[PDB]
């Protein structure tokens, strides 16, 4: 069992692309989450071992290990030392795992562990002549998409895009186009509803941006990917991605600026200051898939991390599915035996209303879903993202209080 | 305590800059070794847990999680995960550490881990136009160097380059160029002696690359980076890098390819295959340092790992401090209270021999340290890597 | 004596970087002009011999060569054959006089010449590499200023950029900052009267850009550069670009956008056609200075030319010489002994008003000065440009009607 | 009748892409021709007017106006002019053509003509975005092709590349692959009989480059491309590039470095300087064609430049068209009514042996037909060379 204990978490408003966020600097966003909790846990900035930060792409601002980089913009100590981490979607969830892992061997008693993305931000990138003058050039959009993909992992698995890989799911396990539109307008209610609830209250940090003109400045405050108009009636009408497919822009996640950060720790130091956590971090599982289906990646995550936590999917009150796309969503309900509509899975919306900046996402799950155990009857909840190239990554809380 | 053991291990040779391995994709680079171990360490490829790599750059081929498109690429299974780790220079070493951990915890039973980097095949990287039309174009070569620097960092720890740091740490800690110059002498005579006892023989897996005469392929089974001629008086002779410097082409290591990686395992997973481990990772530690000083992470980091290790300096026959800069070396020497020329200290050569590629090189001198300690009768050893923007990172390992 | 007629011309508005004209292809630009100019001249399209264009760029939009490109895609005859020249700022005036010359030599009867320019769209250039895997780039914005320099030419002549070389003229020929910001208030209010008076009706074709929205468009009538709140008040305020220096933002053209073009013939074909031309072209000149005094070009290049046109500057009822900064152009009247305020230069604004789209600019001069000739009482103009890297080229024509 | 006189001329040998003159700026190119042709002219370097260079890119090295930029990094005085000129393929002819109207008019006594291009160190060129954070980039290769085309010419006249058109025309006026081979043969014999008999020697000026060896120079004399091996039995067993299509690397021309200049003046001034002209340009034409046939070009430039020297085709005793593909030359001979064999038609030959660094090649042809003309009888020579988007442009000129 992991013995490690989430205390405290901020995100930031996840922004859309050259959106409210498209000014602020991958480094400085994470910066300013790692500053204020520093500034607000109660624990000493000194018992500090690390920072953990999820991050897809590392080309840009986020380059040259973005944690340290970070946490040294935000005026953290030159002490505390940081490393980023690539899982590519299930990034800040992985970092958060690396975190519990080195808390639970005895080695640090605190750590911060999120993740963060500038998609906005993403650089170009121009591959090096393989010969003097040569006329080969391969230049990629990092923002998001395969970039100088390897010819023999091409030949073995495909070149699907991430959007395709739905539509194969939604093929291989039969999700209709109807229940996938089902699905997302309910993320963009159950967000609205939760917003509404006062939900999100403790758990954004607003951020400052430039707001033009000269010395003008705005308060970033809410969630900008919401669509709260996209109702089953307004999806419904959206074209296919592709030809004979169901993934369409209302029932897929969009590309999104956003960090997110929690800070872990042993139980003793909470016990000596005084501090009580939100919840205990009991297991995590991660597993391979074939790169063309890799939205059912949770399925099996979700069940061996459940299986080395010594629970089942029955005692779980709260399921935080990561919504890359609608139909890999509901494949992953089918193959665990749950409704479509089960209550527990993303009940104050997910990532088709909120975003998905990729690093970012799975740090806002874990957030989310300490904040969202307070307020049910059962002890437990798991988290879990499908992963690009075909992983899936899950992790399974208690509710301390 | 750590709980996790060293079974096995390979690198590639470590080539220079547009050299010998210029034309290998690190995923390539990196599935050659993940592959030669999948298939002879005696172990079941099914249960591999994952597949730990560190990689500083992350930008071109080695982009999008290289450890998982390593793992493919190089036909080990679709079921196995993987990730990629970034701590700059010490990543190698952090892939290996997060595995130990893993295993310690009980989540998984045998881990790969190491490193890899082609700063050969790193590419430019060019920001997104801030506005319609924009005329700003930032556009940096990815292989080494800040890009894309934070105004708030320049503005509280500068903007010194890595050697800047090395001359900063000569000066700060009083090592005079003469030491230096030492030190790197004795790097080089140690690879050479090392090599010509055949110390090298079973830590390399031999790498095939074109030659370009259509269809003429090359054995790379050697090491490209060392200078056996770089005596002494030759590096004397060299000028400092900067004014008041003592940090020459010569006493620095260089810009290099490859790829180490090696296989881990909790004790049972051994015992039931009856396959013997190497040694036992027993602790690790990382620490941060003032950037300006990056150097000397090592020191706080190494005692950190004893201290949880629960071994005295004296106990080591083993020390990996990674050659950055010779004087950074010489630095954290002093430091730790050991003498220049300690013999327990990178007693096969160093990075100023062999070079630095950046995500490689910890999981190089974890691999290269489990098995040095074969070999002599102090049964632990310390590895040790500086961090760009100052980090120390150190492992604490024990012959079974 | 040249023996060429200038019988028409138009050019668009020129618009500001990244304004009014900024999603306007330079061959859309110029292929707008050249059509309109075959439908409206009264000559058949069949006697057009060559379309010759100044462009100082030609990376981009306006690349492998922007006079055919821009002919063919504004719907001329395949028969018809272009050419692009470049000889920086003089471009426009280098390309009428090209074809000037084969009209005098006999070889075609009528052809289209001008310039254009696109500093909005101008691209960013990326050098080769010399080596494989080689880490240096040399990256250059295409829009303006030194790219590749010649460690040869620079070893001689120096880096000075443009707004410096105005500084060294200023120095050199003693022109005060407060010489410089009224010849640059004239200059826009000389701009603000003319507009007033009709002077530019039948001198601009208006050009439709896309307005944004989607299906909305929006008609650009007028020249974007004029700023008339720009008065020696505002002007005297004005910081140096460099130290010690005189050129400022206010007395110093910008980075524009515009397309300029004139329909030249032989006397014979409007003879025969029954169309009057506005003016003979009777003789260029083309002179090399120092590169660092590049803006006293124009002094003798304008004496040379009115030697071969074998007449005095005293007969002379309107000099265009090209607002590049305002020091250079006092500095080439001081040369000429003529007083900074003369009646005759620039009479209806220049550059400092209107911008410096560098390939258009000199095309722009032989039109206005052919329309302004016919509202004065002396029959000979003189149009001249300073030229980057050290050249001036001059022009002179005589009115015919 | 045009009235400029060819004085003298010299071209750099032609390399091939990433080869013998890879290493030499564009600018650097020509100015060593305009540095040799000012030193031993004869002329007054004082008389000469203006430099007129042509260029198809304009994009690197050859940016902001190369004429002007080549003559002052040459060491010719700041007093001289230059302007660059690009009508594609016929840039060099082109720029030959505006100094010899020059002349004609009175406005000045002498010029310096011809073209440079480097089609080894053309740049990437890349779109500025069109909105702020815009992922759509636009990148490009400025060595050859279509870069930023435009949708309404496209939709009007196609996206075929200048090979395609070369199949356009072969199946147009139905040139055989087998014709086709042959007269590419007879280029690359001709070269090679015309080099052994001397006919380069004083058309060449040797270009001195680095050799890379820390100091190493190396003389380049000879054109790189050319391919004596090619006979007849070879160039069949090539594959077209396209299918249904008749051109081969083999029966096109390459992609090339050099330059090529000609001194043009009055008669007067080589009268009053004891100096005796080559050749006298009497006319030149410029004809638009459909854009998919543009290799046919020549044909009505050709009849044009006769019609206006007054000269009918049996008076003209050496034709320089240029050789962008075996077939279009074909085609340009059936259409003027000319055997596929006439000896007077590349005699020493042509851009298939040569190479076509394209702002050079018309130069080239100028200097070549000039000094050809020397040899024979019949005093006349055409000059012409398709152009890409369909032109055709031909000069004539006479013996002195």
């Amino acid at each position: 069992m992991l013995d490690a204990y989430i205390y405290a978490g901020l995100r930031t408003p996840f922004g859309r692309h050259a959106g409210a966020l498209s000014t602020v600097r991958p480094d400085d966003l994470a910066g300013l989450l790692l500053a204020r909790l520093a500034e607000t846990s109660g624990f000493a900035v000194d018992d500090l071992e690390d920072v953990i930060l999820g991050c897809t792409n590392q080309a840009g601002e986020d380059s040259r290990n973005l944690a340290r980089n970070a946490l040294l913009a935000a005026g953290l100590p030159a002490r505390l030392p940081g490393q980023t981490v690539n899982r590519l979607c299930a990034s800040g969830l992985s970092a958060v795992i690396d975190a519990a892992r080195a808390i639970s061997c005895g080695e640090g008693r605190l750590y911060l562990a999120g993740g963060a993305e500038s998609m906005s931000r993403a650089p170009f990138v121009m591959g090096k002549a393989e010969s003097a003058f040569s006329r080969t050039l391969e230049v990629f959009d990092s923002t998001i998409g395969a970039r100088f993909a390897n010819p023999r992992l091409v030949e073995r698995y495909g070149n699907d895009s991430m959007p395709e890989t739905g539509d194969n799911v939604a093929r291989a396990f039969g999700i209709a186009r109807e229940d996938a539109d089902r699905f997302a307008a309910s993320s963009q209610a159950r967000y609205q509803a939760a917003l509404e609830e006062g939900f999100f209250l403790g758990e954004i940090l607003p951020v400052e941006v430039r707001a033009g003109r000269k010395g003008e400045t705005r308060l970033v405050e809410r969630d900008e990917h919401p669509r709260p108009q996209a109702d089953l009636a307004a999806l419904a009408r959206l074209p296919a991605l592709f030809a004979g497919g169901v993934v369409t822009a209302g029932n897929a996640s969009g590309i999104n600026d956003g960090a997110a950060v929690v800070l872990l720790g042993d139980r003793a130091i909470g016990e000596r200051e005084g501090i009580r956590p939100l919840a205990r971090i009991l297991a995590s599982a991660s597993v391979g898939v074939e790169p063309r289906l890799m939205g059912i990646g949770p399925q099996q995550a979700i069940l061996r991390a459940l299986q080395r936590a010594g629970i089942d999917l029955d005692e779980v009150g709260l399921i935080e599915i990561n919504e890359a796309f609608a139909p890999q969503v509901l494949a992953c309900l089918k193959l665990l035996g749950l409704d479509y509509e089960d209550p527990r899975v993303n009940p104050h919306g997910g990532a088709i209303a909120l975003g998905h900046p990729l690093g970012a996402s799975g740090a806002r799950l874990v957030l989310t879903a300490a904040r969202g155990l307070q307020r049910i009857e059962r002890r437990y909840a798991v988290v879990s993202l499908c992963v690009g190239l075909g992983q899936g990554v899950a992790m399974v809380i208690e509710r301390c209080r």
